[PDB]
């Protein structure tokens, strides 16, 4: 109870996921793909979080 | 009770998933894929983290 | 109870997963593939931590 | 009780798969593969820790 | 109860499985194949820990 | 294709269940308890079908 | 395609359900109890169909 | 194709559970006790069918 | 394919169960109990069928 | 192909069941207990079929 008792951070309680009919066709050439990430949490103190960050290349 | 007698840090509680007909073709080159990560939880302090960081490419 | 007497960091508590009728097709030439990974948990304190990294490729 | 009576990292409770009918035709070249992996824990401290990463390749 | 009575680091707990019927025609010519890891646990300290880790090549 | 080519009668596709936190304390004398039927399909053609139905008594 | 060559009678496709938290305390002494029936379809014809039908006596 | 070649009478296609905590404490004296019957297919053509019918009693 | 080349009558096709935790303290005394009946299926074509029938008795 | 090529009657094809921590005390005196009759099948024609039916007792 100086920090604290009870300290929940990242929270997601319930969810109930309906997904019926579906087509997926996917192509690429030098990219990624990221298609289905249902359920995540995330806490950061410092450090550089990030979730399903997309880019395509850099260049220097 | 002085960092905390709970601490529940990266959390998901309850989660149920239906999917029912699914077709996928997938085709790449060069390029990597993600396709189905559901369930996740995360706490970074102060390292970089990340989920499903989708890149391309790096040229220097 | 000085850092913790329930101290829980990476939690999903309870996932059920229904997935009936799947096709997948799946070619690649010079990229990685990652299809399904579903239940995970993860903490990090310092170091750089991620989940299902998709990259391409480094050119220097 | 000092770091901590109970300490659970990287945890997931309980977990319940389904997946009826499941084609999946895979071919690859110079490319790695990764299909199915369910269930999975991780805690790092400092070192580097990933789950799952798919890259392609590194020229230098 | 100075680093934890009870302390349990990487951790899943119940899981049940179901994949009725399969047909997984796989060809490489250069790169590797990884297919079903189901249950899996994983705990690093300072080591560079990995799961599943899929890469193609590497040329310097 | 003269009844029918398909023909799906008593039908319910996908259902998700999230139920958290439950108490329940029941306490009967002379009647019946019925508390959770979650999922359920019925056709009656011709004979009296019921789904749970509820009675106390029947004096004659 | 007579009769019909799809012919879908009682269908309910996709639900999902989320009930966070519950006290449920049930007392009776001569009737009957019914709670929870979520998922549901019905045909009759002829027949006399019901659902939940509550009643609480039938003198004559 | 003549009463159909592909006839799904009593059908329920894909379910998922989550049911976290959950405290019961039941008492009767003269009556019965049904608590959970989750999934459930039922086709009567001409018989009396029924699903969890609640009665305390009959006299006459 | 005259009564039908696929004829599925009492079908459920997928389910997933979680349930953590639970307590059940059960007292009867002259009637009965029952809990939990979870995967069931059920044709009758003329013979009255029942599912958890609850009755707490009958006196003539 | 006159009665059916195939013909598959009381049918339940894949659940995955999760309970982890359970107390159970049960006490009667004159009744019945029936606890826990996970996956069932049932096909009945003419006869009067029942799946876990509950009752007390009967006079005349």
């Amino acid at each position: 109870l100086y920090v604290g008792s009870k300290t929940k951070e990242g929270v997601v309680h319930g969810v109930a996921t309906v997904a019926e009919k579906t087509k997926e066709q996917v192509t690429n050439v030098g990219g990624a793909v990221v298609t289905g990430v249902t359920a995540v949490a995330q806490k950061t103190v410092e450090g550089a979080g990030s979730i399903a960050a997309a880019t395509g290349f850099v260049k220097k």
